[PDB]
């Protein structure tokens, strides 16, 4: 089942929510040519555990030894902080934050270009920030998941560019992996209509080419199939009364926090 949050729970989440957000804002000043993803991880996870006192859900998570993801150009997720993949000029890199604290879950990613973007790279990480946006503003109670899906996949495909089909969206609360799936391209399967208290995750991930991806034998690191580069955005939000309440947001959002379609 789904579940739906108390207004305690709510809180909770607001607060593992501006939590997972607020490494996403400590870590930029260090995302700078010449770092390696291996100290921007370490450096998170001092802050998460030290700073924040708040535990990362990514280590051990299956295994996974590290504490975020960092996914650099043609790595479309999952990628692993090591300490000799340096970030260069023109790179465009994905940090994927997920926090547990007090039980409830926060879960955001975003990108960030590093020195001069690249034309492609610029508008690749544009157009996935607003394919998460638009899907932000259609969240009300009442409408259904399959109507997000679609409309996401119908403004990335419009700009050339597809959606990776093998990752989705989900339900998150004291479980980092919750009902529903919310699946980022229309589909047959979806039926799940929005009431308030739900909370879930949006985080497409769009290849500037195409949909297809593969993993490498590190049984961790996922890139496209062609090599063109890849870019996602993630936020985990509440359904609202007559909306949303984005968790996650970070002072560089251009989206409101709260939204609200009653007046009208
Ligand atoms: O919901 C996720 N990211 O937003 C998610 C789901 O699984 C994972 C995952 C998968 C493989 C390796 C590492 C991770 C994780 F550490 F959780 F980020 N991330
Ligand atoms: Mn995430
Ligand atoms: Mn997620």
């Amino acid at each position: 089942a789904i579940s739906i949050k108390t207004p305690e729970d709510i809180e909770k989440m607001r607060v593992a929510g501006r939590l997972a957000a607020e490494v996403l804002e400590m870590i930029e000043p260090y995302v700078k040519p010449g770092v390696s993803t291996g100290e921007l991880d370490r450096i998170c996870n001092d802050y998460i555990v030290n700073e924040q006192h708040a535990v990362s859900a990514c280590l051990g998570y299956h295994g996974y030894p590290k504490s975020v993801c960092i996914s650099i150009n043609e790595v479309v997720c999952h990628g692993i902080p090591d300490d000799a993949k340096l970030l260069k000029d023109g790179d465009i890199v994905n940090i994927d934050v997920t926090v547990i604290k007090d039980g409830f879950h926060g879960d955001t990613s975003k990108m960030f270009i590093v020195g001069k973007p690249t034309i492609m790279g610029e508008r690749l990480c544009r157009i996935t920030q607003e394919s998460l946006y638009l899907a932000l503003r259609m969240v009300k109670p009442g409408i259904n998941l399959r109507e997000i899906g679609a409309a996401i996949q119908k403004f990335v495909e419009a700009e050339g560019f597809s959606v990776v089909r093998e990752y989705c969206g989900h339900g998150i609360g004291r479980g980092f992996h919750e009902e529903p799936q919310v699946l980022h391209y229309d589909s047959r399967e979806t039926n799940v209509v929005l009431k308030p208290g739900m909370t879930f995750t949006i985080e497409p991930m769009v290849n500037a080419g195409k949909k297809e991806i593969r993993t490498m034998k590190d049984g961790w690191t996922v890139k496209t199939k062609d090599r063109s580069l890849s870019a996602q955005y993630e936020h985990t939000i509440v359904v609202t009364d007559n909306g949303c309440e984005i968790l996650t947001l970070r002072k560089d959002d251009t989206i409101p926090a709260i939204i609200s379609h009653d007046e009208a």
